[PDB]
Formats: C-alpha cells, sequence, structure tokens
DNA sequence: CACAAATCCATTGACAAAAGAAGGCTAAAAGGGCATATCCTCGGCCTTTG
C-alpha cells in the first residue's frame, strides 16, 4: 500500500528488497492481511468503517 | 540429552486479468464559396403646387 511513501510500489519491485519473485510477497502480504483480519486486533480499524 | 514427522519459506508453471497502446472508424467541429439589388419613424429638405 502507499503509507508514509509517495507509492504505491508493485509485487516484482517490493519482492526485489525482499529477494522474493513476488510470490512469495503477495503470501506475506496475504499473511499480515489475515493477522490484522483478526478481532482484538482491528476492532478500532473496524470502527473505522462506515456503514 | 539423542533420532524422524509437522510446518513456515521461498521458487515454477500456468495463467487470468488489468493496463495500456495502437489502428480504425465515425460524428463532430471547423472552414469555404456563394455574383440582381436593397422596414418603420421622424424630421430636414427641397419640388410642386397654387
Amino acid at each position: 500500500f502507499g503509507i508514509d511513501m509517495n507509492t504505491d510500489y508493485t509485487l516484482e519491485e517490493v519482492g526485489k528488497q525482499f529477494d522474493v519473485t513476488r510470490e512469495r510477497i503477495r503470501q506475506i502480504e496475504a499473511k499480515a492481511l489475515r493477522k490484522l483480519r483478526h478481532p482484538s486486533r482491528s476492532e478500532v480499524l473496524r470502527s473505522f468503517l462506515d456503514d
């Protein structure tokens, strides 16, 4: 994502700095998103949702 | 404190899609040519008319 930097880096350019061919980098993004998906870790972020 | 099964880590292959990138096609927007000559009021202004 683009937090605290002017991008928006993409998977190949990300995995360059981690030496992954973008597949493990996809997996790592997915794992972090799943971890933050948990309640008791994202109740505030839930409140930020508007609906 | 010694040996094998359980499981986070990283690549391969295949590949579906998103992103452009062009090529083509219209419709839309711009440009060009046209060849008889020339309303109503008001008021000066002058022809005619008596």
